[PDB]
């Protein structure tokens, strides 16, 4: 059909530039600290992306297709137009954004075209307002967790890593635990949320993957520790090669998130196209999350990385253990918010994580220019990507 | 609940044995090249060797559980008392054969066990023989089926990459084609047997999966090809590297096949102790897969690191291009025989992939005494293991009673 095409071609468009917009968040850090080049970092998060994608994007991908617009006051072919129309409004800002080096939550630009169609189709009724509000507090309650766990998390390591009697070997056992709590999250999240399987063994599960990961990454911080006789030279060589893995984490982490912001649109397109009806319990197609985590990879590879090789515009100049925390808590962040369906901004996190970690250490550094520009973007995107969004609905229903 | 510690004792030991022999047929190849040295080559057996076994290790599990012993001609309290005496014995050659330096067959040792067990507790109406013959067809098949998959594949890498114009450039191609063949492999059968999802699903999963490992693994070698001058360095250059990939995707499918050596015995334990009566269709309990992960882990990183800078000092003569071949057949043919619930031996399967690709291999070196002497191991395991079994068995009985 020709609107399945065109939603394949739409939210394939908008994955691209979550993809481009969004890969700093994960690899600035690790690009920044010169871990890994612009061109590595653009292959690791093409797999990460895509893997979180796979494995936890369609709980977020729920509540965009229904927790935006009251679905039910809305006909079919109308869902249809509207999801890409969203589409197309969200896609342009973003990519416009990512033109002029700039940082936009691309959740906050797809949800405002939703928003933006509802209204316009409905008016005020058109939009689920309980739902909605619940994901404007999670937009201002998320980024404060961030900065939270971020500066609890630098505190813990001064204290028990850098001012410590044996640097080293404190590093050998704390870097290994918060190595094995992030995939403790992830395979629990994952066998309860994804795999429907009883709490028990999602826990079970979780904690053997952690003592897998604790064994192996505490006998390789113990080979790398011994790489360098000075002391906090060899604690930061390991923050260095742990926070590649950190990093991944967030990467991961957006894949399962963000994915919903092209694949809940081109769901809803699907559904309609292949039913005829707007079910009352949503499923996400398969191909939907897929469609989105390639093209979220592609924008990876072909846009970002170049909007990396000008900066990472989101994280760069801290240490390495510094770069490790802020990924730990943004990826600890986004992969809770995706465990309850709630779309949130990465973007908006890691600045809250970084800007946490400036509270603990020193305010010098957040820059405070880009997160005025991050405050600005976050003021106007709503607005401006919804208003967009019902001119491109308005127009296109030039359909006779 | 005192029988259920005895279980993970003993599961643990024999998983911890397995582990040990084991891991020289999944890293040999990438340590024998020097890619990798036997430490790292440790910590990554550690990590894939777990998650085969608990992405895919259950199916094979529950053959061990009812295809070896007649489970309905047991009674559920000799069914665990013989899985304990399995264990032990299987758990006791392997590692005898360990502390030599042999590699042995650790799923040949426990269905000898369980054989054994069956036979002193009901006589030959005590053995599966419809299961337990396509268990030993299963076994003359499959290092046969790899030795071939291995000739074939080797064609395809000289047809595809040295037989051609532009070697490199060939190679930039053919490389990523095989590595995404084998997730294409492990994602789709995990979806489909594991999940339980439909076969369109496991396939669209595959696929996609493929292609974003194609990509990305395309832009790894074209960077990898550019560091020697030579065509035929630059080549086997990059296969050292990608032989790495194939080493993990032996770990993960020798995890899948063989932690049933050990979760099996255990699972049947547990499923007595729980229910009594093994039900019409068994569920493999995750705590036995996961005990025997972790354990086989352990093993590779306590005492693996013995007997597999053994089997590589006889292999540093394979080219890295037959080292990716070698592991690619053997880890596919594990992985289908797993699909298949087919408890097989992976250290036969890697030898007859060696044969198929050619051996040198120094041969008669090795020591033709040394090669005697795991010839008759091979041939003798399977009696030794049964009849171990049936005395510890016997004397457990008598000691109770
Ligand atoms: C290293 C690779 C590991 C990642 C493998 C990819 C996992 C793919 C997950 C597919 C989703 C799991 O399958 C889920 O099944 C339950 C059924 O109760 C529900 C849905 O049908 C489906 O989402
Ligand atoms: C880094 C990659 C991580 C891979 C994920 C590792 C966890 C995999 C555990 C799989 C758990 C198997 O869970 C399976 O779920 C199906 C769903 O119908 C049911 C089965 O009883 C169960 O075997
Ligand atoms: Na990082
Ligand atoms: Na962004
Ligand atoms: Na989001
Ligand atoms: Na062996
Ligand atoms: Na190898
Ligand atoms: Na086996």
């Amino acid at each position: 059909m020709t609107i399945l095409i065109i939603a394949g071609i739409l939210g394939f468009i908008m994955a691209f530039s979550i993809g481009a917009n969004d890969v700093a968040n994960s690899m600035a850090t690790a690009v920044g600290a010169r871990a890994i080049t612009v061109r590595q970092a653009a292959l690791i998060a093409m797999f990460l992306e895509f893997l979180g994608a796979v494995m936890f994007g369609s709980h977020v991908s729920q509540t965009i297709v229904k927790g935006i617009v009251e679905v039910e006051k809305v006909q079919p072919v109308e869902l249809m137009y509207g999801a890409l129309s969203a589409l197309i409004a969200a896609s342009f800002w973003i990519l416009i954004a990512t033109n002029w080096g700039y940082p936009v939550s691309t959740t906050h630009s797809i949800v405002g075209g939703m928003m933006g169609f509802g209204l316009v189709a409905v008016g005020i009724n058109g939009v689920n307002w309980k739902t909605f509000l619940f994901i404007v507090l999670s937009w201002v309650v998320s980024p404060v967790l961030g900065g939270l766990i971020s500066f609890v998390m630098f505190k813990l390591i001064s204290l028990s890593v850098f001012h410590t009697k044996n640097p080293k070997k404190s590093s050998t056992v704390a870097i290994p635990f918060f190595i094995s709590l992030a995939i403790f999250t992830m395979i629990s999240l994952f066998v309860k949320k994804t795999l429907k399987q009883p709490l028990s063994e999602s826990f079970l599960l979780g904690i053997a993957f952690s003592l897998v990961t604790f064994f192996v990454v505490h006998f390789a911080v113990r080979k790398l520790i011994n790489e360098k006789k000075d002391v906090y030279d060899a604690v930061e060589n390991v923050f260095k090669r742990a926070q590649i893995l950190t990093s991944c984490y967030v990467s991961f982490s957006h894949g399962a998130n963000d994915v919903a912001n092209a694949a809940g649109p081109v769901a809803a397109v699907m559904i309609v196209a292949s039913t005829g009806v707007v079910p009352k319990t949503v499923e996400i197609p398969f191909l939907a999350l897929l469609l989105g985590g390639i093209g979220i990879s592609l924008g990876v590879f072909f846009l970002g990385q170049k909007v990396m090789e000008t900066v990472g515009e989101k994280i760069t100049t801290l240490t390495n253990s510094r770069g490790f925390t802020v990924d730990f808590s943004t990826a600890t962040t986004v992969l809770l918010a995706s465990s309850l369906g709630l779309p949130i901004s990465t973007t908006h996190v890691v600045v809250g994580a970084v800007t946490g970690v400036g509270f603990a250490r020193g305010l010098e550094m957040v820059n405070v220019g880009v997160l005025k520009n991050i405050v600005i973007s976050w003021l106007l995107i709503v607005p401006t990507v919804a208003a967009t969004s019902a001119a491109v609905y308005w127009v296109l229903k030039l359909i006779l």
